[PDB]
């Protein structure tokens, strides 16, 4: 069928939740993660500026390529099926990305800096806006109608949430410990509801037939 | 259902959602909070950040949104303004993204004294923002049709007018004799959108 290839630079950077995205819905893919060193000589074919970008071979006639990583997201999940079962739960789909995704602007200060400058920012931004970020993110997660980010059924929503808890855990390890309970549970009921997240998220390898 | 859009700014994060509105010719009530007005008021609404919609069923029942792209999308999407295909849909996706690109940096340049303003602005419209409107031109180049996405309006076309808008705000000329793509796509979206031509151009009324 269709070739999809993901080139990234981290995998736990901007193209985590197409990488989810395709986990989630048990769509092949290659991963294709350029290192500092590799992407002189891989640039000029990538898409060819910037990353992450994604080469899908399909059609026929001819080969796509993508870029911004949560149009890309966006698209896979909606085909296939993870953008809202309905109109009204495409809302909420969306509401919780952009809900993540001012929590992920507060992550992103911290980002390309010095560990003294970098530290300051994490200090500004956890006795700032992360809090508050956090807890209509936790109001969103309980007024959903099931056990996931929107109903039961996997959602970006739910990936993008991954991600982005993730960073704000890469910069306080213990910053969700003995709170926000509804974060943690999500990730719980997450893994729980969907086997091909739990087996990757976990690196689990040895998958029983 | 009745539709109530709250905000502070018109041209603010409401805009999206507004002109989604106005190209659907979807009937709705403005609220515009004034700074005085605020904190009365603030109390009124759950909890406690603007934009917001208010939306009251025929029985008086009432549901909120917040998230204005989210809004935005949700509105759009009702009125198939989110792209008429999977692929559509992406390239709709793509140019809200890249219009957000660009108004990320838009948004430095807020809430500063005019001393410093003056500087953000010199910064990015000689650093990132050049750079985030090529892109978008090309996307825009890209188009199938006349649009940002095909020939009928998407969210992708309403967010670009935002984006813009607030680019020639912090500078009047920034666009003058450059971007041909953005200048073309701002005539063929209001020569496309009567509904949109005649809010944005602030014409008529009528009564009657």
């Amino acid at each position: 069928g269709d070739h999809i290839k993901v080139i990234y630079f981290n995998g736990r950077g901007r193209a985590e939740s197409i990488l989810m995205t395709l986990v989630a819905a048990g769509v092949n893919y290659e991963d294709e993660r350029i290192s500092f060193q590799d992407w002189p000589k891989i640039k000029p074919t990538i898409p060819g500026g910037r990353l992450p970008a994604v080469k899908i071979t399909d059609n026929h006639g001819h080969v796509k390529w993508m870029v911004e990583s949560l149009a890309i997201a966006r698209y896979m999940a909606k085909k296939h099926h993870m953008m809202g079962g309905t109109e009204e739960e495409y809302y909420n789909v969306e509401k919780l990305i952009g809900q993540a995704e001012d929590l992920e602007h507060e992550y992103y200060k911290t980002l390309m800096k010095p560990e003294e400058e970098k530290q300051k920012i994490i200090k500004e931004i956890l006795n700032g806006k992360v809090p508050v970020l956090l807890d209509i993110i936790c109001e969103s997660l309980k007024a959903s109608t099931g056990k996931l980010a929107v109903g039961d059924k996997v959602t970006l929503a739910d990936l993008v949430l991954i991600a982005v808890i993730d960073h704000v855990t890469d910069l306080d390890k213990e910053f969700l410990t003995g709170k926000y309970p509804e974060i943690h549970k999500h990730r719980e009921n997450l893994l729980a509801s969907s086997p091909r997240l739990a087996k990757y998220l976990s690196d689990r390898a040895a998958t029983p037939f």
